[PDB]
């Protein structure tokens, strides 16, 4: 199980000097074009919540689409996204979070979320827990719980996880890098 | 499996007055939020495509990655991004398209299609066929081969199914408004 762990991280690939001079980038392109890493990884994060009681997957745009909704075809329960602003076309509610450079909000359709739900939040990566915190705020909003986020990559020097389990969040991370 | 492609159809909602008056939105997130129409409608994607030697999904943000990605999953083949510009880390090229109100791009990783590729592109809708034109020409300037693209929803009367027809396209897609 370690193999495919390993496996899993070996397949992401470190950019340098990226998004600036300085600073790595896990890129996990190169995990998605690698049919077996890609399928181990959706496994994993499926099998560590098959008992959980999970009724609903929300996945943050854009990154997040692509293991939330395998995460939650292999559980059987309903994909929720949580989307950038002007594109979900139903009743919404909305938050707003920190960019780097200013900022924006993340939306969500408000009849896709109910009380009593049980929600996991899937994301590709986990660094300041911006995004996450924002996504997990419209949840319960809507009376819906989050106690779980998981993620394929944590980088835990950029605080998101501190951040998240600070605020009742329990975080699974297939792999974690740092410097 | 008319049963199915009538249960998927039905999954859909059909929002009014959107984006603007007028105008129907055909709203592919009740689809998602019902397991059974979601389950069935990446294996009628898949299963559509199992003999076509495939090598490649591509799936152009962000809806097509909701189908794009569990297509390739299913098929057992790697998924490539087409993404909205300055998102992709690595060596890119890129693709100009019409919105309605202006130009955008669409980029794609040069590493990550190569000559001989097969690529099946996957996207969740079909209306004019704009989109997918730009992501079809990223595909064949790395030398990667499109002769199949894929859809849950089809709008014909918008003109995107005989548009990429044109383009050497055979559209595939689950369920049609009109
Ligand atoms: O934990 P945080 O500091 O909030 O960072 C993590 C988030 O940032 C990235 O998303 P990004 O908005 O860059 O783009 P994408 O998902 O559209 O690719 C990643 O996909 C996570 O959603
Ligand atoms: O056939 P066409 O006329 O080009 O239209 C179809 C495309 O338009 C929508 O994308 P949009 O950029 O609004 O957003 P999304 O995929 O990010 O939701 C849809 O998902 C298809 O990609
Ligand atoms: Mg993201
Ligand atoms: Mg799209
Ligand atoms: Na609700
Ligand atoms: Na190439």
């Amino acid at each position: 199980t370690a193999q495919q762990l390993k496996y899993i991280k070996d397949s992401i690939k470190t950019i340098p000097d990226y998004p600036k001079a300085g600073i790595l980038f896990r890129d996990v392109t190169s995990l998605l074009e690698n049919p077996k890493a890609y399928s181990a990884s959706i496994e994993l994060l499926s099998e560590h919540y098959s008992e959980s009681g999970v009724t609903k997957v929300v996945g943050t745009e854009a990154r997040g689409f692509l293991f939330g909704a395998p995460v939650a075809l292999a559980l059987g329960v309903g994909f929720v996204p949580v989307r950038k602003p002007g594109k979900l076309p139903r009743e919404t509610i909305s938050e707003s979070y920190e960019l780097e450079y200013g900022t924006d909000t993340l939306e969500i359709h408000t009849d896709s979320i109910q009380p009593g739900d049980k929600v996991l939040v899937v994301d590709d990566l986990l660094a300041t827990g911006g995004t996450i915190e924002a996504t997990v705020k419209l949840i319960r909003r809507l009376g819906g719980e989050v106690v779980h986020a998981a993620f394929i990559i944590n980088l835990p020097e950029l605080g998101g996880e501190a951040r998240l389990t600070q605020q009742g969040i329990h975080c699974y991370s297939l792999v974690s890098f740092d410097g």
